[PDB]
């Protein structure tokens, strides 16, 4: 049932939603961060600084090891670790177990993060990303295959709305839940099975156009990022982006670093003058050739919490990330391949304005893919 599932994720702002699993026999209790941008069932698995607690393969009897490594580096740091295969629960997911590949990991550098509260990652990407190839299936992939449960999952991304602050949501693995979302769900194509690759027609500031060539907005590519904080735009979007925000919030100006999300900007109690700043609406290419729709955000979602603009510029392509998800129920229809949106149950609003899925609106779209 649904219901079980509803409230399953917990995270602090800015640091990563997580959900609870078990790892081997006797089970072991991880919190595990949801990530849609990657596809590993990475844990980790030696003594770290960060880390409260972690995988201890020996003290697990369902343990195999592949006699294989796993090593990751990325700019800024790494992840190092040994393939091994053990059975997987999600307590607060479906009521099944698993034998799923997991990259222990034994040493890392800025992987983990103080205070997170999460000791892994379940990357719920497709296998073309996998590390160290595609030959390592995916725990999604995994649990589908063995279990009875539908090729599909969605999430709920509640944020915090009114220490870090405490985030929550829900992912709903195999199904959806109505109670979740308002309205109509509105489906874009995942263009290619690797990350959740979609494609943006237009973009509006306040209902301005950018007017740019749409292959800007996709510029290398576009994806569904849970593993993100920030919007994050290429760099003629973001820069275009930025003007018009700036353009928007006029009466009274902030700091440079701001814009660049690097410093805050405070107010005190309920004083936050949110209607000074505009909606940002992101169309989507819709099933339906010449069709598209819209998601629209608020600054509630692009404040994030004294706030830190959460728009920050890419060289990898556009990332809708926390920011836009935190707006609506996200449904990751796998066995259709698409990806649906509709307004969430749980999204920050005010009484003027509200987060919103809307059409279909037509454009002329093909030719968005870069
Ligand atoms: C607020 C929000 O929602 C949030 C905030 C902080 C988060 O913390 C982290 C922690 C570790 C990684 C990471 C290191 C190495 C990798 C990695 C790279 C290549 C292949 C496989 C992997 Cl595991 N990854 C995963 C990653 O790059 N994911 C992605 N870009 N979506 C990424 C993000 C997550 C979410």
């Amino acid at each position: 049932s649904f219901v079980e599932m509803v409230d399953n994720l917990r995270g602090k702002s800015g640091q990563g939603y997580y959900v609870e699993m078990t790892v081997g026999s006797p089970p072991q209790t991880l919190n595990i961060l949801v990530d849609t941008g990657s596809s590993n069932f990475a844990v980790g698995a030696a003594p770290h600084p960060f880390l409260h607690r972690y995988y201890q393969r020996q003290l697990s009897s369902t343990y195999r090891d592949l006699r294989k490594g796993v090593y990751v580096p990325y700019t800024q740091g790494k992840w190092e670790g040994e393939l091994g295969t053990d059975l997987v629960s999600i307590p607060h997911g479906p009521n099944v177990t698993v034998r799923a590949n997991i990259a222990a990991i034994t040493e890392s550098d800025k992987f983990f993060i103080n205070g997170s509260n999460w000791e892994g990652i379940l990357g719920l990407a497709y296998a073309e990303i996998a590390r160290p190839d595609d030959s390592l299936e995916p725990f999604f992939d995994s649990l589908v295959k063995q279990t009875h449960v539908p090729n599909l999952f969605s999430l709920q991304l509640c944020g915090a709305g009114f220490v870090l602050a405490s985030v929550g949501g829900s992912m709903i693995i195999g199904g959806i839940d109505h109670s979740l979302y308002t309205g109509s769900l509105w489906y874009t194509p995942i263009r290619r099975e690797w990350y959740y690759e979609v494609i943006i027609v237009r973009v509006e500031i306040n209902g301005q156009d950018l007017k740019m060539d749409c292959k800007e907005y996709n510029y290398d590519k576009s994806i569904v990022d849970s593993g993100t904080t920030n919007l994050r735009l290429p760099k003629k979007v973001f820069e275009a982006a930025v003007k018009s925000i700036k353009a928007a919030s006029s009466t009274e100006k902030f700091p440079d670093g701001f814009w660049l999300g690097e410093q805050l900007v405070c107010w005190q109690a309920g004083t936050t003058p949110w209607n000074i700043f505009p909606v940002i609406s992101l169309y989507l290419m819709g099933e339906v050739t010449n069709q598209s729709f819209r998601i629209t955000i608020l600054p509630q979602q692009y404040l994030r919490p004294c706030y830190k603009f959460a728009i920050s510029q890419s060289s990898t392509g556009t990332v809708m990330g926390a920011v836009i998800m935190e707006g609506f129920y996200v449904v990751f229809d796998r066995a259709r391949k698409r990806i649906g949106f509709a307004v969430s149950a749980c999204h920050v609003h005010d009484e003027f304005r509200t987060a919103a899925v809307e059409g279909p609106f037509v454009t002329l779209m093909e030719d968005c893919g870069y």
